[PDB]
C-alpha cells in the first residue's frame, strides 16, 4: 500500500519512479528476447510457461490444491515470532527487544526487564500464553507466581526493578520450535515482546580420528550402462588418491561387477533414475565431505582435491564447486544465479537463471560466491543431505538441486581445480513437478 | 553470577530454593540406581560414562577436537539476530521490533517508522544506519531535506513534523551484498535517543509440495524397510502388506552376502555391499521414497487387520506432527508404542552435557484418543518423507541403533504415538565405538537409562 494515509493525505509527494520499482509488485512474468539475429551485447532470454505444461481444466484443479498444501505449509512453519511488532513511543517499560529463548519446559532469567523516584505505588503486569512467570525483594507484593500472568505491585520503584532482575520465565508445555509473544504492561501503556521456545541446533561434529583426504572426503557417483567410463574415472582417482572411497549407484539392467579396494558399489533397480541414484550415494557417505563427480569424468594432476577442502575449512561455504574441461580445451564453472521473484498470487512466481556469480571469494583467487555450478562439486555431506537430489527427477536434471538448495545452501566456484570430461513427456511431466513443488508458474533461461 | 550489580546491593533479596533448581548451572551428572534386589514402585536407572571409551589421551583430544568444531559450528550458524536488544523507555522514537525481513539483494518498505516528537519544534531530524544494505525514501515529501540516499546512512531533516513522519511512511530498505541467511541490525535515532532492530535478510523457506493425485495410500506413502540374510521374514512381510495394499511402493535395502531375488509388482530392491549396515540401509531407503510420507517396518514385522495406515495418514494429514510412531505386538499378545523421552542437560563446560532417557510421552495429542506426543516411539512409524531426510539415519551406525535416530531429531522432529495402529512381531568394540561417536557428535560425557 502507497496510498497516503488520511492524517497525511494533504502531505505531497511526488513518485520515486527509480525506488518504486525496487518493491515487489506480485506481478512478475516470464518475457522471451525478441526473435531472430542476435545483437553482440545482448543476451537471448527464452521463457517457459510451466502452466502450459497442463490441460486448461487440470490448470485449475492443480493451482487450487496446490494453494491449499502450501496454506497447510505456512501454518506449521510459521511463528508468532514472524508476527510485524511495533514497539510503541513514549512508555516507561523498557523490555528485551530480540535474544531471548529458552528451552521447551525449562527456565531462564528474563533479561532487561524494568519500569523507569518516589510515587504512590508502581505496577507491572506480564502475561504469557505458552509459560509460567516465578523470581522476594523485601517491600515488593507478587500475584500469580507460577501462573501465566503476574502481576508485581512495589512502593519501591527500586525494589520493583531490582524484583525484575530475578523475573523467571518457564516453558510450560512442551512444543518443537515455536515462540510465545509476551505483554508487559503498566498504567495506560502496553508493549509486546517474543520468548523463542526452541531446543538448540544439532551441531553434528565429525570425529578426527594438511588434510587426511580419506578422512574427509568420499567420492560419489552414478552410473548407468557406461563401465568403460566408470572404470576410467576409477583407475584416474586412484592415480592420484589410491584410499580414497568410491561410492557407486547404479541402475544398469545387467549391471556388471565394479569392485577394488575403497570401492562401494550399489544396485537400483533398473532405470530409477538419476536424482535418484544421487540421492542414494550421498546417503551412504561418512565423511564431512562429499565430492560429486559424472561417470564420464577423468582426474589429472589438476584434480587437486586438496584445494576444495580448503575452501570449505576456512570459509562458510557449503558447496565449492570446480572446473571441468572438455577435451576441446575449455573448462566450465558453470556459475549460475537462480532467483525467485514474486508473481501474481496464485498463478506462482518467477524464477530467473541467468550465467553468472554475486562477488569473489576474498583470500581465495579464482574463487567466487554465486548459486549453482557444474557438477563437479566438494561439499559437506549433511547440507547435500539436507537439500536431497529429489528422486522425482530420474532423467534430465542438474540446476533443479541447486534451486532445492536456494538459499539453504552456500554456494562457491573455484576455477583452479580441474577435471576432464571424456568426449518429451519427462520435460513435461517436470514442468507440473516444478510448478508445484516449488509454486512457479514459469520461468526464464538466459 | 547471581550478585545484585552495586546500584542495587543495598536491596535484601530471598533465595527461591524451589526456583533457583530450575536453572542450568552447566553442572550435570549421570548416577545409576543403587544395586541390588529392587523394590515395587522404584526404577532402576543405569549411567553410562561415554569418557571411559577413550584412553585419557584420547579423551584430552577429542575434547579438544570437539571444542574447536563446536566453535566453527558457532561462528558459521550465528546471527545479530541472535542478539539481546532492549527497547528503550521514554524515547520518542517508533519502530518495527521483530517480523520485518527482506530476501538478499532484494528492497521492501520499512513499516512502522514515525517520530511521536511533540510539535512546535524548530527543526526535526532522524538518522537511520544500516550494515548490509541500503536506504532510500521512494517518493520525496515536500519540505523534507535527505542526505545519503543509496547510502549505509540517512538523514530526515524537516521543519514540519507531519511532513518527517509522512517520509517515515515511505522509507525503504535494499540489501546490498548477498549472503544466504543472515541480519542486519539498523539504527534509528534522534536528538539524545537511540533504537536498535533487526531486518532479516534471508530467502524464503523451500515449500517442497507434493502433488496429490478419502486417501490415496499408494499416493501418499511408501513402506521402507532393511533385511539382511532374512528372507524368510521379509517375503511374510511383503505377503501380508499385500493382504491389504496391493500397490503400495516397498523399498528394501539389503546388505546380504549372497543377495536372494525379491521382486514383485511395487517392489524396489537395493542391494548394498556386504555388511555396510543398518542405518545406512535406512538411510538408503529413505533416499528412494518419492511420496510425501514414509512407512518404516522392520523385516520381521506382519501386516494385520489391526495395521490401519490410513488413521496414520489422517494423523500427519491434521496435525503439525512430522513422525508418528504406531504399536508392535508381540506374539506373547503385549503391544508395545515405546514410547521415549529424551532430554539434554547441560554439563561441565567441555565434558559435555547429560543425556537422560526415560519411558513415558509429554500430553495427549487433542482430539486423537489413543495419541501422545512424546521423543521417540518403536521403529514403526509413518513420517513426512522430508523430515526422516531432515534427520537422516547417520549411516555411521552400522548394527545395533535404534533411539539414536529420535535424538539426531531431537527438537527438529514433532514425534507422535497412537496405540491403535498395530502390526505384529514375528517371534564389544562396536558399543566402544558408537559411544565415540555419540561424544563428539552430541557433546556428551554421560547418560542415564531408564
Ligand atoms: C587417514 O584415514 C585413513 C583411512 O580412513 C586411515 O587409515 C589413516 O590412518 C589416516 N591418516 C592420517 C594421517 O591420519
Ligand atoms: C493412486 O495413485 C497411484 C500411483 O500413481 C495411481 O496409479 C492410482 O490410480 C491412484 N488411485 C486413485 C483412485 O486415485
Ligand atoms: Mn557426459
Ligand atoms: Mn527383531
Amino acid at each position: 500500500d502507497l496510498a497516503p494515509e488520511p492524517r497525511y493525505a494533504h502531505i505531497p509527494v511526488r513518485i520515486k519512479e527509480q525506488v518504486v520499482g525496487l518493491l515487489a509488485w506480485n506481478n512478475c512474468s516470464c518475457e522471451s528476447s525478441g526473435g531472430g539475429l542476435p545483437l553482440p551485447f545482448q543476451k537471448q532470454v527464452r521463457a517457459i510457461d510451466l502452466t502450459k505444461a497442463f490441460d486448461p481444466a487440470e490448470l485449475r484443479a492443480a493451482s487450487a490444491t496446490r494453494e491449499q498444501e502450501f496454506q497447510a505449509f505456512l501454518s506449521r512453519s510459521q511463528s508468532p515470532a514472524d508476527q510485524l511488532l511495533i514497539a510503541p513511543a513514549n512508555s516507561p517499560l523498557q523490555y528485551p527487544l530480540q535474544g531471548v529463548e529458552v528451552q521447551p519446559l525449562r527456565s531462564i532469567l528474563v533479561p532487561g526487564l524494568s519500569l523507569q523516584s518516589g510515587q504512590e505505588v508502581y505496577q507491572v503486569n506480564l502475561t504469557a500464553s505458552l509459560g509460567t512467570w516465578d523470581v522476594e525483594v523485601t517491600g515488593v507484593t507478587l500475584t500469580g507466581e507460577g501462573q501465566a500472568d503476574l502481576t508485581l505491585v512495589s512502593p519501591g520503584l527500586d525494589q520493583l526493578n531490582r524484583q525484575l532482575q530475578l523475573v523467571t520465565y518457564s516453558s510450560r508445555s512442551y512444543q518443537t520450535n515455536t515462540a510465545d509473544t509476551v505483554r508487559f504492561s503498566t498504567e495506560g501503556h502496553e508493549a509486546a515482546f517474543t520468548i523463542r521456545i526452541r531446543h538448540p541446533p544439532n551441531p553434528r561434529l565429525y570425529p578426527p580420528g594438511q588434510y587426511n583426504i580419506s578422512a574427509l572426503v568420499t567420492i560419489a557417483t552414478k552410473t548407468f550402462l557406461r563401465y568403460d567410463r566408470l572404470r576410467a574415472l576409477i583407475t584416474s582417482i586412484r592415480r592420484f588418491y589410491p584410499t580414497v572411497t568410491v561410492v557407486i549407484a547404479d541402475d544398469s539392467d545387467k549391471p556388471e561387477r565394479v569392485s577394488g579396494p575403497y570401492v562401494e558399489h550399489y544396485l537400483m533397480p533398473f532405470g530409477k533414475g538419476w536424482f535418484a541414484g544421487r540421492n542414494l550415494a550421498v546417503s551412504q557417505v561418512t565423511t564431512k565431505y562429499v565430492l560429486w563427480v559424472d561417470d564420464d569424468f577423468v582426474f589429472t594432476a589438476r584434480t587437486r582435491l586438496e584445494r576444495l577442502v580448503d575452501v570449505l575449512e576456512r570459509t562458510p561455504l557449503d558447496l565449492v564447486g570446480g572446473a571441468v574441461r572438455e577435451i576441446s580445451g575449455f573448462a566450465t564453472t558453470y556459475r549460475q544465479l537462480l532467483s525467485v521473484e514474486p508473481g501474481a498470487p496464485g498463478l506462482g512466481n518467477c524464477l530467473r537463471q541467468r550465467r553468472g556469480f554475486h562477488h569473489e571469494l576474498v583470500g581465495f583467487p579464482g574463487c567466487v560466491v554465486t548459486d549453482g555450478v557444474v557438477n563437479f562439486f566438494l561439499a559437506r555431506t549433511d547440507k547435500v543431505r539436507e537439500v536431497g537430489f529429489d528422486p522425482r527427477l530420474s532423467r534430465v536434471a542438474h540446476l533443479e538441486f541447486f534451486l532445492d538448495g536456494l538459499g539453504s545452501l552456500r554456494v562457491g566456484s573455484c576455477s583452479d581445480v580441474v577435471v576432464d570430461h571424456a568426449s518429451d513427456e519427462s520435460q513435461m511431466a517436470k514442468h507440473r513437478l516444478l510448478f508445484f513443488k516449488h509454486r512457479l508458474q514459469c520461468m526464464t533461461s538466459q
